[PDB]
């Protein structure tokens, strides 16, 4: 039961998106119902990453603990989700005082996994943690090579084996790859996220400032086949050197650009992923980057198969 192994139960995925990392459930659109589960393995998916701002459920003055309430409730969630049989994959996402100040708040993400480790304990060995989503800012490639074992040991005193996924540094960009200083840990897995070329991904994202023009194509030229190939070959070169297994955490564009362009790009990023040997979970579920409409019942097709390759 390897890392690789383990790599491929993850398997194609995708996320809960703007749900449990608003401030709170709901406000970002999505509050999970227990049935986007049945319905996300039905529809073929072997994995879920749920994005969760822990940040905002604890108390500000030490020892940070995290509110009962929304840590039962975060249980139940997991607790359906692998009913399901689907992987599962719990994070701390959008700690922004530690973007800030990490020499500070590094101690805070300790005791946050030390809180979460413990109370996920027993769960099946189908539950997956990742420390944190996207170091960045403050929290430099360096700092993040700091935080991310202390973390990790804190992890590894309840949790000796559980599958602990590490993410790039500098938002998680492939091309950071390198600067990731990995440990003797053999159940990790590194995970980069993918937006190439931003531009074109995040293309009339009013949340970007300034927010980019839309109109932007993906035609699935021969030269923009192998920007993403080479970006991908560079992430699984630097993986296969240091025996560690690739999880591309993210990948999608925003609803805003052309549906012709969004289903060459997802596929192309899909294939090439698949053929690094990369597990993969689409960003994201069933808002606007989703695959998913809740409302009419239905996937969007052949978008969710591009995401998903069946
Ligand atoms: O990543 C932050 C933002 O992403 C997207 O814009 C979501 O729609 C929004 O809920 C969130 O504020
Ligand atoms: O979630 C933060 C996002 O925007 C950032 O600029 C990162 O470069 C990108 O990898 C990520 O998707
Ligand atoms: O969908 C809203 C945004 O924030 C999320 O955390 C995603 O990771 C990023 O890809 C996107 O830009």
């Amino acid at each position: 039961m390897s890392a690789f192994e383990y790599n491929k139960m993850i398997g194609h995925g995708i996320n809960m998106g703007n749900a449990l990392e608003a401030p709170v459930e709901g406000s970002w659109g999505v509050y999970i119902e227990d049935e986007y589960f049945k319905i996300i393995k039905e529809r073929g998916f072997d994995s879920v990453r749920i994005p969760i701002r822990w940040s905002a459920h604890i108390s500000e003055k030490y020892p940070y603990e995290i509110d009962k309430f929304f840590l039962d409730r975060v249980k139940h969630v997991v607790d359906v989700a692998l009913k399901n049989d689907l992987v599962v994959i719990i994070n701390c996402h959008h700690f922004e005082e530690l973007y800030q100040a990490p020499d500070k708040y590094g101690p805070v993400l300790v005791e946050i996994w030390k809180q979460v480790a413990q109370a996920f304990k027993d769960y099946p060995d189908k539950l997956f943690f990742e420390i944190f989503n996207e170091p960045a800012q403050n929290l430099t490639p360096t700092k993040w090579n700091e935080l991310y074992p202390k973390v990790l040991g804190e992890i590894r005193k309840t949790n000796p084996s559980r599958i602990v996924i590490i993410d790039v540094p500098n938002w998680s960009n492939y091309s950071y790859v390198r600067e990731l200083k990995l440990v003797d840990d053999k159940n990790i897995i590194v995970s980069f996220h993918y937006y190439e070329p931003f531009n074109f991904t995040h293309q009339g994202a009013e949340w970007v400032s300034p927010t980019l023009p839309i109109g932007v194509k993906w035609e699935g030229k021969d030269w923009e086949v192998e920007q993403i190939r080479n970006h991908f070959k560079y992430v699984s070169e630097w993986a296969k050197k240091n025996n560690v297994p690739i999880f591309l955490g993210e990948f999608g564009a925003y609803s805003k650009a052309d549906m012709e362009s969004r289903v060459k790009w997802t596929k192309t990023v899909r294939r090439i992923a698949e053929e690094f040997g990369f597990s993969l979970a689409y960003w994201e579920f069933c808002a606007g980057f989703g695959l998913y409409d809740r409302w009419t019942k239905t996937w969007i097709e052949p978008l969710t198969t591009s995401a998903l390759g069946k």
